[PDB]
């Protein structure tokens, strides 16, 4: 009782969010390319410095962002993605929360530069201070946008610490971008670290091969024994691949990515399913090796749980488990 | 791009916040008592009613908050527990946020009754409306502090339906309640459900015998195969009681509790030490039961790493690892 109830300085706020958003830069990279997934880009460039504690370069060839609403881009729950609750319980974006770029600013030095087709002037803007006043200047930039996140914790010593070696923290990167190329084929992406280009990932065109990229991400010992699953029954909907367990090995298993809506997830009830279709096919149980989509109604999926989308809560939980758990074992048999 | 980037109706944020904080009753429990407990409070009483999606009441005997801080405690990103960078690097406090009342306000009809020593009248509390306008009015009340959680998520509908039974809900609670019962011995506790007393933890005095609370929370069996812990290096310390490997069965198993600092934690990185240590003092492998407490500089702990803080990350990780493992192997011979 010693200290008055206090309002929280806008910057201090913001990195206690950050906190919870923020983990390391590969968080940074995954939450600029969701956004660049949701402006509708087909072409996202990552540049890397020193595995991120240096520079972390995002360019899109999405929509891009109006100048008069660059301010609020950066600001606390400010976001174009809903509006009403409604929305909220009908999530068709990988963003909704408004936060991400604030609580970013706060630990990093961040610039936004962009522009939209009705643009002929190109903007750049940033945040400063202990209140994140926002910066709106001149720029030159196509039509789209580019985030630059420089020095990533130079204010926040402490968080900084936990940053492990640059060849670390980049396989983290690295890792971040195999799993959102995978859940979406039709985006082209380039990965470079250091002046290096790392990764180019190139766009599935219309009903194109989607095996190409699968086994330029995962591997062709994936590729091999990937199994694909096409598995429906009304809202619901199972895709994707699913290694034969009796010649999966502990390399193979270290592939186990699973989407729900296009959102990349790391569900337990899901990888139970999975776990539990693979083990009563095969003799005994053991790390299976998959990449699967789930595409479900909005309705019926909690997205709302986790300040990073880490966790999903399903409605009917034992429907959908079942619902996988079938999809792969008819695959198996 | 069609919808333009606009800042959360005040509610609606909250309530997003609330989706990451208050996942059911149980949770509202927990930031309600961690409160009590920040207030200096000795006594708590807790009552429940309908598994707690009609009632949660929680008194406590802690210092109160002023009438004119009333607002304050409801409003977002609003904290007396700490207003720097370097309060949040050394939290000695459960609250650090400033989003609890808020959040759980937003999607609940929440209402604070309270008063300070220095008060001769006591005030009531309470925010409604898009935009959580409060309200304070006169009110009775002693020294402390009452909150009242109605109808649990009759605004978000959605939610509403993850609400399990009554007797599954409340059993959570109880679960919340025995956690923080272990947690602070020092605290009398006592639970209701559906106005019938179910839980009656009484305080244990200086150097009183900590194994009377112990073996009322956990059981008689825990108790007989308890052994205490006491290890400590520097500003590294652990404390508690684990079980004897060769004697622990899966109901015993159940019985895995981990404070840091006092917080309670689930870390994956402490319960591989104790594991790690048991299965190297034991023939084989096999879930431990254990009540351990660690205590360390709140310089080498980050516990700004989930909304609910439900995880923390150490700075000298394998040196805290070792330790566990060393101070439980230690005592296993
Ligand atoms: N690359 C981009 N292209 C176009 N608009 C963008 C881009 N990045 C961000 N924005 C816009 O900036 C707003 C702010 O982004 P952000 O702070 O990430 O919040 P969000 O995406 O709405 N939700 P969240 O990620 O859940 O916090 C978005 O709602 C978009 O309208
Ligand atoms: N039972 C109580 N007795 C005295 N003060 C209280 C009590 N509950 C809440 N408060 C005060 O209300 C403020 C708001 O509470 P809350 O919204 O829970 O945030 P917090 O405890 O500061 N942080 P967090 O829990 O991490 O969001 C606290 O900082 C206290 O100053
Ligand atoms: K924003
Ligand atoms: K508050
Ligand atoms: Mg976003
Ligand atoms: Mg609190």
């Amino acid at each position: 009782s010693h200290m008055p109830i206090q309002v929280l300085p806008p910057q201090l706020a913001n990195q206690i969010a950050a906190g919870e958003v923020v983990e390391r830069p590969a968080s940074v990279v995954k939450e600029l390319v969701e956004n660049s997934l949701d402006a509708g880009a087909t072409r996202i460039d990552i540049d890397i410095e020193r595995g991120g504690a240096k520079l972390i370069r995002i360019r899109d060839n999405g929509c891009g962002i109006k100048k008069d609403e660059l301010a609020l881009a950066l600001a606390r729950h400010a976001t174009s993605k809903i509006a009403s609750l409604d929305d909220l319980e009908a999530i068709i974006s990988l963003g909704f929360r408004g936060e991400a770029l604030a609580s970013i600013s706060s630990v990093s030095r961040l610039t936004l530069t962009s522009r939209t087709a009705e643009q002929q002037e190109a903007w750049q803007a940033y945040a400063e201070g202990r209140d994140m006043n926002v910066t709106v200047k001149p720029a030159a930039h196509p039509v789209g946008t580019t985030l630059e996140v420089l020095d990533l914790f130079y204010n926040t010593p402490a968080r900084r610490k936990f940053l492990r070696t640059e060849k670390t923290e980049f396989n983290h990167i690295d890792e971040i971008i195999r799993r959102i190329a995978l859940a979406r084929f039709d985006v082209t992406i380039n990965l470079s670290h250091n002046g290096k280009i790392v990764r180019q990932y190139r766009a599935v065109p219309e009903g194109g091969q989607k095996e190409r990229r699968l086994g330029a991400i995962c591997g062709t010992a994936f590729l091999e024994q990937a199994l694909a699953i096409e598995w429906q029954h009304g809202d619901l909907t199972l895709r994707g691949w699913v290694a034969d367990p009796n010649h999966t090995t502990p390399a193979l298993a270290e592939i186990q990515y699973c989407y729900v809506n296009g959102r990349m997830m790391r569900d337990r009830l899901i990888n139970h399913a999975i776990r539990q279709a693979c083990e009563d096919k095969l003799g005994a149980d053991q790390q299976p090796a998959f990449v699967l989509y789930l595409e479900i109604d909005p309705h019926q999926v909690d997205v709302n749980v986790h300040p990073a989308k880490h966790e999903v809560r399903f409605h009917q939980s034992r429907l959908v488990h079942d619902f996988i758990y079938q999809g792969v074992l008819s695959v198996l048999q």
